[PDB]
Formats: structure tokens, sequence, C-alpha cells
């Protein structure tokens, strides 16, 4: 039939006025695997309105949740803004998208990093059994500008405490837990991020997820491939996968 199935919103959570959560229903049929995104629409009069999402639930669960930056003057910002529990939300029958670090080989340290909405997607991927039982440690890094965005840092920091660890940066404000006042590029270059996790990173035993900024993902493309790092490709293993946040 069609290319989309008409779901519901089952919650809408406010984190805070320019960030939230939900959960719409799941068909039976909708599958996706960890790290990948969903196109979600409305009914836009006689067309439509389509952006693309994360999934942030595992791929176990009986919903579908997603995480979403509501963009001053963006039309699918001023639609989430007012949706509620009960609306009619429609679901892309299909999911899409590369993040999929069972591609990787080998590797002792998967690291992911991401800025603002592009944790979405590690979360994830945190859930999947294998992930954690493949690498020796697991690690996120997620870089903000003020700890107030940090909305996953409770449980996260609690998943903390095979290894994983969690690094929040805010670059614009002094945190405690993490590192503050400098972009992820130049915390791979001071070494302050592998000092953070406490574990050599090498391009023999390291392995790079990048989501988010366009531009936070080309800058830490380029400072990985200075740092000796290669992109994953269809026939080379290499150690790096990214996938731009929006
Ligand atoms: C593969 C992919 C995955 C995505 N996953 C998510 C996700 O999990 N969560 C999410 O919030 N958005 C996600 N986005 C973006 C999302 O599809 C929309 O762009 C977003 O919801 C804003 O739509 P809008 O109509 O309100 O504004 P738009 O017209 O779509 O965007 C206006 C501008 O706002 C900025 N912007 C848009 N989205 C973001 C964002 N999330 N963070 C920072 N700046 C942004 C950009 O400069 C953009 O040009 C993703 C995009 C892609 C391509
Ligand atoms: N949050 C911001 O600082 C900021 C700035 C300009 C516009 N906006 C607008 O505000 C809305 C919300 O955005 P957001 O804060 O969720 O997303 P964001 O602008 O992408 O910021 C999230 C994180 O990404 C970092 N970052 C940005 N560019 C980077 C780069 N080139 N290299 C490395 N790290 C980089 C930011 O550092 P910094 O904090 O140092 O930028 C911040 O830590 C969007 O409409 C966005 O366009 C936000």
């Amino acid at each position: 039939e069609a290319k989309f199935t008409e779901e519901k919103i089952l919650w809408v959570k406010h984190h805070t006025p320019k960030l939230i959560t939900f959960a719409i229903s799941r068909p039976e049929s909708y599958r996706f695997k960890a790290g990948q995104f969903s196109r979600l629409g409305f009914y836009e009069g006689k067309g439509f309105i389509w952006r693309a999402y994360s999934v942030v639930s595992a791929e176990y669960a009986d919903t579908l949740e997603y995480f979403a930056v509501l963009i001053q003057d963006g039309p699918m910002s001023a639609l989430f803004a007012k949706m509620q529990q009960g609306d009619t939300i429609l679901l892309d029958k299909n999911a899409t998208g590369f993040l999929l670090p069972e591609r990787f080989p080998d590797g002792k340290d998967l690291v992911m990093l991401c800025t603002g909405s592009g944790i979405a997607p590690f979360l994830s991927i945190l859930e999947q059994p294998e992930i954690r039982q493949r690498f020796d440690t697991v690690n996120l890094i997620h870089s903000v500008s003020f700890p107030e965005e940090l909305i996953f840092n409770d449980r996260l920091a609690a998943l903390s405490e095979h290894s994983f660890r969690f690094v929040p940066v805010t670059t614009r404000a002094a945190n405690p837990s993490g590192l503050s006042g400098k972009r992820i590029p130049e915390l791979l270059k001071n070494n302050s991020i592998e000092q953070a996790l406490h574990t050599k990173l090498t391009p023999e035993s390291t392995r790079f997820m990048i989501c988010g900024n366009p531009e936070m993902v080309k800058d830490t493309f380029q400072t990985l491939l200075d740092m000796g790092y290669a992109m994953h490709r269809n026939r080379i293993p290499g150690q790096i996968m990214m996938e731009n946040g929006f």
C-alpha cells in the first residue's frame, strides 16, 4: 500500500523549552538497526512534511522514541512544539542509515563522538548486547553548549557506574563531571578525551563513530585523519564512521 503508516504520539516530555523527547506507536513490522533513523511526517494540507530522526529507543522496545531540538522558525519544530499525546504522526515504513558499529571487524575501544541531538543514535546503539560484548570499553562523548542540555546525563552517568564511560562536554559553561570550554576536535588534539577515558587511543585499537553538527563532523573527521585514522569503506575496515546529525 502506502510508503508510511499512521501512528500515534504516546507521550511528549518537554525537558527544556527547546529540547523534547517523545514516543510513537510501533507497527509490528517496523524493523530498524540501532543507529538508524526514521522519517516522520505530518499531513500538511493537501501535501506532507517529512524529516529524519534517529531512533533513540532499543531495537527490542515496543514503542519508538525520538529526541528533537526545537529550531526557531523551523517548520517541523513548529508542529513538534504543539503536538500532544494522541496526535496522528506518520511513520515511513523504512528505516535508513549506515551508522553500524558491527561493521567494524575488530577494535578494543569504541568511542562515540556527538553534538546536541546527534547523541540519539548512540543511545539506541548502547542497548545492543553484542556491542558491549565485542568492545573492551564503550565510550560516549557528548558535546552541548550548556549543562541543562545534557538531558540524558543522569542515566548515562548511572550506566557508567567491559566498561562503559560517559564524558559530557559543555562548550559555553562549566560542568563538574566532564570537559568544559573546548570543542571535541581540540579535545582530541590536546589528549583531553584520551585522558578522560583512561584509555590510550590509537589507530590499532580505537574505533570512532561521529554524529552531530555537520561542521563538527568535518572538523572531527579531519582531526582524526591527521592523527592517522581512516574512513571505513565498502572494502577498507578503517576506524571512522560518521553521519550528519542534520
Ligand atoms: C539523517 C538525519 C538525522 C536526523 N536526526 C535528528 C534527530 O535525531 N533529532 C533532531 O532534532 N533532528 C534530527 N535531524 C534533523 C531533522 O530532520 C530536522 O531537520 C529538525 O527536526 C528541524 O526541522 P525544522 O523543520 O524545524 O527545521 P529545518 O528547516 O529542517 O532546519 C533549519 C535549520 O536548523 C538547524 N537544525 C536542524 N535540526 C537541527 C538539530 N537537530 N540540531 C541542531 N541544529 C539543527 C540547521 O541549521 C537547519 O538548516 C536529522 C537530520 C538528518 C538528515
Ligand atoms: N548551541 C550553540 O552554541 C549554537 C550556536 C549557534 C547557533 N545555534 C542554533 O541553536 C539551535 C540549537 O543548536 P544546538 O546547540 O542544539 O546545536 P549545535 O549548534 O550544533 O551545538 C551543539 C554542540 O556542537 C558544538 N559544535 C558546533 N560546531 C562545531 C564544530 N565546528 N566543531 C565542533 N563542535 C562544534 C557546539 O559548540 P559551541 O557551543 O562552541 O558552538 C556545541 O557543543 C540551532 O538552531 C542552531 O543552529 C546554536
